[PDB]
């Protein structure tokens, strides 16, 4: 019964999660003028060409777009990874108003929404086995800030209003992540965590430094889905996101100068 509220948000995750304390922890704030141009991160390679989309599911948290994983189809390497990650799913965290959304921040600031492009080390076979890994997941995040329309979001936008309510889903097929990208794979990448429950610390971070323009009646619609099922009180779905957490005893490294 976790969720985001005053009852049950972040601040309370902990006592069922006492990992919520712990020292790898996600999201962070980025400071942009402490992270070290790491000279040796590999370019990072993005292949989604071939990526199946299956379903758009509303599981009152988020709404997620899953993937096939059956097969190396979407997958990210290089950069700070070893071995190949592949898709599973996306999904977005987004704010009651503009100016917050983000779980990461940059020197500070929030940006509207971020989407969070997830990604499992194929390695270890399965998700589920992946996710109790160090090197488990990869996490591919992308900030949004409010401006003009951006055209391959707005398939995932205009689907929404029939996903409203917590447990329901769509066919969402042949949707191509590709068009969420922004143009350049500058990155942030740190050692972290899960920032829902189970919280586990098992991600490597990888955050895009160009964020993505998407439009306010875009992200508008983010904010008409609900927390709740269906024939219950409304709860809109917005303000899911975790604040920054400790840096502790971590770096952020910068693939770029
Ligand atoms: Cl499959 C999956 C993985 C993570 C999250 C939530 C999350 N953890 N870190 N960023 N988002 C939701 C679904
Ligand atoms: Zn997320």
């Amino acid at each position: 019964h976790w969720g985001y509220g005053k009852h049950n948000g972040p601040e309370h995750w902990h006592k069922d999660f006492p990992i919520a304390k712990g020292e790898r922890q996600s999201p962070v704030d980025i400071d942009t003028h402490t992270a070290k141009y790491d000279p040796s991160l590999k370019p990072l390679s993005v292949s989604y060409d071939q990526a199946t989309s299956l379903r758009i599911l509303n599981n009152g948290h988020a709404f997620n777009v899953e993937f096939d994983d059956s097969q190396d189809k979407a997958v990210l390497k290089g950069g700070p990874l070893d071995g190949t990650y592949r898709l599973i799913q996306f999904h977005f965290h987004w704010g009651s108003l503009d100016g917050q959304g983000s779980e990461h921040t940059v020197d500070k600031k929030k940006y509207a929404a971020e989407l969070h492009l997830v990604h499992w080390n194929t390695k270890y076979g399965d998700f589920g086995k992946a996710v109790q890994q160090p090197d488990g997941l990869a996490v591919l995040g992308i900030f949004l800030k409010v401006g003009s329309a951006k055209p391959g979001l707005q398939k995932v936008v205009d689907v929404l209003d029939s996903i409203k309510t917590k447990g329901k889903s769509a066919d969402f097929t042949n949707f191509d992540p590709r068009g969420l990208l922004p143009e350049s794979l500058d990155y942030w990448t740190y050692p972290g965590s899960l920032t829902t429950p189970p919280l586990l610390e098992c991600v490597t971070w990888i955050v895009l430094k160009e964020p993505i323009s998407v439009s306010s009646e875009q992200v508008l619609k983010f904010r008409k889905l609900n927390f709740n099922g269906e024939g219950e009180p409304e709860e809109l779905m917005v303000d899911n996101w975790r604040p920054a957490q400790p840096l502790k005893n971590r770096q952020i490294k910068a693939s770029f100068k």
